[PDB]
């Protein structure tokens, strides 16, 4: 009935009025390569490393299952194609939101979306955080704190899910695409400080051909980051 | 994202934009009470025996996973409840629906939607096909037919789901209940004939508290219909 007319993501779309996790449902279950899980609220929402992802009544939260044929190199852009079309979409809104390196969504530097990608080769698992007219943690924001008045929560899955399937689709003829759409769109030219096995600061310069953030440190020293257990803070 | 508040049918809903049959998934998947099966279109549709019903996009196809912890005897009044709650649904958009016996829902005698019941294992599946803004049979209509403009899918969809939940939930209680809300909504005191081997005509008088239509024949023998096709 909700007569979608994407080629992949969207064919199909389970509903849920609620559940645990769309991210562990999607990674668990046996379902079809463009599968949508969405759920009102997730009582065990997540983000990486299990930290809490608050999904109360009034968000978008989502995840697709993905069975992409391009090169191993290429599955890390993955997150890439969330946060993308997370941006066009609130662009659809007239909100500017602009990409926080490597899944996060940012509006005036308040976190308003985040994606976190799970997988395993042949299977991977396109998970989406976005708030749109629910309450928020404080650090974060919502479509409707931004635009000062609520937003159809069905306009916005529709959107999200058009912009998608089309990065998608031309994410596996040309996996390079993508690099390009979040360059033009993530948070450049100010200083960031990289938490890891240690931590260090420096001007985040750009993403390199591998999706590496390139970070200058005061000393001059380039460093290229690769996400995986390291946190952007900006200063 | 739908945001339904339904307490049962509804707390699940998979859809689909293509599918051969929704009653034919909802009988070989494991799905949970409530849940509900619903494409845009589908390829396999099919109606009672070895009818087809055409499914084509613009129109409602669900089915729904049941679970009725209620007597035996009971069960045959599941079809009821997907046909009070079209008719209901109709009501709301300014459409008076009519029942014809026993899963069927004319408009100024033409169908608009159809329900077919099917039992598996102790799950049933209740499927309702209704006409919205697809194209129809000849002799068939449509709400969009029926109002002269388009309506909104999802809104009937909402609106039917509702609907089939309160009733649903009401039927798991008292269900007899069911029964006249369907006599109400039924064509009756008309003449008919029952199709198939042995066919026979009489007036359709009422059904009785077993859902079976009771006919009396022009010799005055009164003839209990428990299943069957029906022409008016
Ligand atoms: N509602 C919120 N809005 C803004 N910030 C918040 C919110 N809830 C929690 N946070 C903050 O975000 C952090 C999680 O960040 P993350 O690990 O980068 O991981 C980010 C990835 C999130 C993916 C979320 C989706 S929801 C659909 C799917 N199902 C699931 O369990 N996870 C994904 C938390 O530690 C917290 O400080
Ligand atoms: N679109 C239509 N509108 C009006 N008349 C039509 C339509 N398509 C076919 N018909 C006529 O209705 C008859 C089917 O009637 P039925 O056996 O009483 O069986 C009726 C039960 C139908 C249940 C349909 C739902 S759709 C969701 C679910 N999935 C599935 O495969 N069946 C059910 C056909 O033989 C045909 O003459």
């Amino acid at each position: 009935m909700l007569g979608l007319k994407t080629s992949i993501i969207g064919r199909r779309v389970i509903y849920f009025q609620e559940i645990t996790s769309t991210n562990e449902f999607a990674k668990t279950s046996y379902l079809e390569e463009g599968t949508v899980i969405v759920a009102d609220k997730q009582t065990m929402g997540h983000g990486a490393l299990n930290r809490k992802w608050e999904s109360p009544e009034g968000g978008l939260w989502l995840s697709i299952v993905l069975s992409p044929k391009v090169p191993q190199k290429d599955l890390p852009k993955i997150v890439f194609l969330g946060a993308v079309g997370v941006v066009e979409t609130l662009k659809e809104f007239s909100i500017d939101g602009r990409i926080k390196w490597p899944n996060d969504v940012l509006v005036n530097y308040k976190a308003i979306a985040g994606v976190l990608v799970e997988g395993k080769g042949d299977k991977i698992v396109l998970g989406i955080g976005l708030n749109v007219n629910n309450k928020v943690p404080n650090g974060a924001t919502s479509m409707k704190l931004e635009l000062g008045s609520e937003v159809p929560l069905l306009s916005v899955f529709r959107s999200l899910i058009t912009n998608l399937d089309r990065l998608y689709l031309n994410f596996l003829k040309n996996p390079m695409d993508i690099l390009n759409l979040v360059r033009d769109n993530m948070i450049l030219g100010v200083r960031v400080k990289i938490l890891g096995d240690g931590s260090f600061e420096g001007i985040a310069e750009d993403i390199d051909d591998f999706g590496r953030l390139i970070i200058r440190l005061d000393s001059g020293e380039v460093k290229k980051v690769i996400y995986g257990d390291v946190s952007l803070r900006f200063l």
